[PDB]
């Protein structure tokens, strides 16, 4: 069922690799990198446009946001996307997330989410922001909650929409945005 | 390099498997389908919309166009979408083929034909099928510039699909299917000499 598969999708524990030990695009006609940090490696799938930023050869200062997915790739652990530039220096800035909670008319309450990179995956926002929702706002914790949406709003105006009742594409993990422009988060769920 | 890549990759061999002997999706939260034929087995990934219609438990009348991808998964031979359903009985069609030069003016084009022998047909497969004539009829990828350009096969309601031969198939694209009875044309152009 739809339920199951968001459920046992997003419980999944996630690695945060800062400053990758290495990253390497062996063949030119592979779909992924080999990712190492602390003699821990990876092999991560490039299978959107992130792609085109991992050409044949090495990458350093690079980051990694893994989700281990249930195949085993090339004999290893394999996650989908949340490459992203390592940081410059240190960045840390807390946003606030409005949970708004339509049932009909709605409830809502603030709440706040700590960002740490300057450069920063879909990936990484779409998992953290669900875990958050499941932890604290009962996402998918029954059949019926599974509705609504999280918006991620740039201070251009802007913004990225994760719809909840699906999981984030493997076209998207791939995707990064500006850490430093989020404006704020909007989130609406559709279930009591 | 780009160039390098696109004509390694549609050298590949192609694999067509009419009617699996089966096709079994083992956990809802994985992304992906076991599937063999003639005690030949292999693991076709599903990283688009196509995983909506395989869910959990064994599916039969289906079809499979195999391109085997670099990495090994689950210890098997790899392949991303090209899934599709198995016809329902003897089917053919021979469809025009377009091809046009532009360099920005398309002159003089040459015309040939295409057979069509599914009714419900992958994008991944009119892809890979049409490139591989393109390199062995119109020297597609046979030089440093021969890559820029675009496939378009066009439907009876003309409505479209698009390839960009700058580029490999996106693989969330590979396991979309259109009705292969409904294929009306197929225009190519290429942007080199
Ligand atoms: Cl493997």
């Amino acid at each position: 069922h739809n339920y199951k598969s968001l459920k046992y999708y997003y419980s999944k524990p996630s690695i945060e690799l800062k400053n990758l030990d290495g990253l390497y695009r062996q063949k030119v006609t592979d779909k992924g990198v080999y990712v190492w940090k602390d003699r821990k490696d990876y092999f991560v799938g490039l299978l959107g446009k992130d792609i085109e930023k991992y050409p044949q050869g090495e990458h350093d200062k690079q980051d990694a946001f893994l989700v281990i997915e249930e195949e085993t790739v090339n004999g290893r652990q394999y996650s989908i996307g949340g490459l992203s530039k390592t940081n410059s220096k240190e960045f840390s800035k807390e946003v606030d997330v409005k949970v708004t909670r339509k049932i009909d008319s709605e409830k809502s309450k603030d709440s706040k989410f700590k960002i740490t990179k300057e450069e920063i995956s879909l990936k990484e926002l779409d998992f953290k922001l669900r875990k958050k929702l499941m932890e604290e706002e009962k996402l998918y914790g029954a059949v019926n909650n599974r509705k609504g949406k999280i918006v991620v709003k740039m201070e251009d105006d802007k913004f990225y929409t994760f719809e909840l009742t699906k999981k984030l594409q493997p076209h998207r993990m791939g995707d990064t945005i500006d850490g430093t422009k989020i404006k704020e988060i909007n989130v609406e769920l559709e279930y009591k």
